[PDB]
């Protein structure tokens, strides 16, 4: 004999809006001095449209992170997620979208 909470007690804004999967973006991995890139990975950034402005999110989780293997428009919600300028400040020309750098990838249990 107990209650169990058959929803959720408040709800919070951490999900952005609709956070829906489309495919991964690209692996970017540890380069070595002399040159090349290693087989080992540093960050891995996915591509995920948001309802709002329109613009497609790049959002890159460190390697420590494992990989999701989610389907196309699944709902998902960030731990901790910040739109970075480190990306914007050692590029340019090529960023045509903004970065947003995260903690872990989940799905919205809300």
């Amino acid at each position: 004999m107990m209650r169990l909470a058959n929803g959720i007690v408040l709800d919070k804004d951490t999900t952005f809006g609709e956070l829906k999967f489309s495919a991964l973006r690209r692996e970017v991995r540890i380069q070595n001095e002399d040159g090349s890139v290693s087989d080992e990975i540093k960050e891995r950034t996915y591509d995920l449209k948001s309802k709002g402005q329109g613009r497609m999110i790049q959002v890159s989780i460190p390697a420590s992170v494992p990989l999701k293997e989610f389907d196309y428009n699944a709902r998902v919600e960030l731990i901790n997620p910040i739109a970075d300028t480190v990306a914007t400040a050692t590029y340019q020309g090529a960023d045509v979208d903004w970065y947003i750098k995260a903690d872990d990838i989940v799905l919205t249990l809300e």
